[PDB]
């Protein structure tokens, strides 16, 4: 398939940085969700799931389309607990009606992200809705389960490399596991609403113990009362990943930028930008506009 980004009739920068601020000022707002962790965390998930079902063999999934919002995709069992993210943004796509689907998605995730302190992430706008039999089958979002050659595999339908998979992975600093909804239980680290380099320090610093749990899942336990997937854990147990998960360890900085640069990839997966396209947006946070 070819999806040309294409812009929605007549709005410009202002108008997102608008929808960009509502999706803000109602995180500030609704801060008691997940015993206050916030929404922040779900709405970088949910970026991250529509965007994951891409497949770089057919130019099928990503983005593009706001397929999400389509049963079959609504409904996949890997997208369990999403439906807060959902509900979260309604509102606010019911005050800016213009916007796709695509595009509110995605910009939540940004969002949610600038707002928890992490880096600036360009975004670029023109994602348009798709036909709900655009919609991918279940079954493209990667398992838990699995060693870092399944990783590496699988993030290759991506087009990501390992730094890039790497990167990406420090997004487990936020948010936490639910039962309910993934069969694994507890928060990666401390500071869960808060953007830092934190996973990769738990991850090389803390004592994991593998057990099993209440789901009869194994996940690594920390006695901390943090808790690593299997996944995560296998990025110290392949030697590429390792010397990545160091250099973040010990460098924020570097991590913001790779990730950065990753994040915006994995959102624009899919898309062709005409030459006339605007150019790649940058929002202010709320605290930059001073309100
Ligand atoms: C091997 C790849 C990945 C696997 C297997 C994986 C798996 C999971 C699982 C099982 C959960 C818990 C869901 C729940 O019970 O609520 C989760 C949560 C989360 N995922 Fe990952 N994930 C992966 C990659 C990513 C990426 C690339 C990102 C974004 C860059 C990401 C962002 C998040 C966030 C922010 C949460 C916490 C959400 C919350 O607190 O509701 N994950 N992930």
């Amino acid at each position: 398939l070819v999806h040309v980004a294409s812009v929605e009739k007549g709005r410009s920068y202002e108008d997102f940085q608008k929808v960009y601020n509502a999706i803000a000022l109602k995180l500030r707002e609704d801060d008691e969700y997940d015993n206050y962790i916030g929404y922040g965390p779900v709405l970088v998930l949910l970026a991250w799931h529509i965007s994951g079902t891409w497949d770089k063999h057919d130019n099928t999934g990503g983005s593009y389309g706001g397929t999400y919002r389509f049963k079959k995709e609504f409904n996949d069992p890997s997208n369990a607990g999403l439906q807060n993210g959902f509900k979260f943004l309604e509102p606010i796509h019911k005050e800016f009606p213009w916007i796709s689907s695509g595009d509110l998605f995605s910009l939540g995730g940004v969002t949610a992200v600038q707002e928890m302190q992490g880096p600036k992430i360009p975004w670029r706008c023109g994602r348009v809705d798709t036909p709900e039999d655009t919609t991918p089958d279940n079954g493209r979002l990667p398992d838990a389960d699995k060693d870092a050659g399944y990783v590496r595999t699988f993030f290759q339908r991506l087009n990501m490399n390992d730094r890039e998979v790497v990167a990406l992975m420090g997004a487990h600093a936020l948010g936490k596991t639910h039962l309910k909804n993934s069969g694994y239980e507890g928060p990666w680290g401390a500071a869960n609403n808060v953007f830092t380099n934190e996973f990769y320090l738990n991850l090389l610093n803390e004592d994991w113990k593998l057990e099993k749990n209440d789901a009869n899942n194994e996940q690594w336990d920390s006695k901390s009362g943090y808790m690593m997937l299997p996944t995560d854990y296998s990025l110290i147990q392949d030697p590429k990943y390792l010397s990545i998960v160091k250099e973040y360890a010990n460098d924020q900085d570097k991590f913001f930028k790779d990730f950065s640069k990753a994040f915006e990839k994995l959102l624009e997966n899919g898309i062709t930008f005409p030459k006339d396209a605007p150019s790649p947006f940058i929002f202010k946070t709320l605290e930059e506009q001073g309100l």
